[PDB]
């Protein structure tokens, strides 16, 4: 279960690349304004 396998063109903004293994596996964290786990949804903030 997961999404490491690649982390091109994973992220829309604040990506920062994280490895959220923690609870899932690679992530992003997107800023305050952007959510969704991409900051695919910039939530202009």
């Amino acid at each position: 279960p997961g999404a490491p396998s690649s982390y091109d063109g994973y992220c829309l903004n604040g990506g920062v690349a994280m490895h959220i293994e923690s609870l899932d596996s690679y992530t992003c964290n997107c800023v305050i304004g952007y959510s969704g786990d991409r900051c695919q949804t910039r939530d202009l903030r």
